[PDB]
């Protein structure tokens, strides 16, 4: 509350550390469905159904330009990419499997870097 704060957790390396995680997600062999925005002209239904499209290149640009206020808003966008994927793709598809795999890969790196 006013003049009552928990001890100050050091957040000075968060930017650099999120950048490293995102590099690792970008270079994963199963990243290919997620590297670029879904083409809303060429994929029927996507625009209407997925209210908030997100992809790795859009996260990279937001990160590099100071549009994440803290590490939690970064994680929310990464999770949005996988939540979108699950909304549009059957589990038993190459893309649906890719999204599950990448979500796991991310959540481990997230815990090991910060928790």
């Amino acid at each position: 509350s006013m003049s009552v704060k928990k001890p100050k957790r050091d957040d000075s390396k968060d930017l650099a550390l999120c950048s490293m995680i995102l590099t690792e997600m970008e270079t994963h062999e199963d990243a290919w469905p997620f590297l670029l925005p879904v083409n809303l002209k060429l994929v029927p239904g996507y625009k209407k159904v997925i209210k908030k499209p997100m992809d790795f290149s859009t996260i990279r640009e937001k990160l590099s330009s100071g549009q994440y206020p803290n590490l939690e808003t970064f994680a929310l966008d990464v999770r949005l990419v996988f939540d979108n994927c699950e909304t549009f793709n059957e589990d038993d598809s190459d893309i649906g499997r890719a999204g599950h795999n990448m979500r796991k890969y991310f959540e481990k790196k997230w815990t090991d870097t910060f928790k």
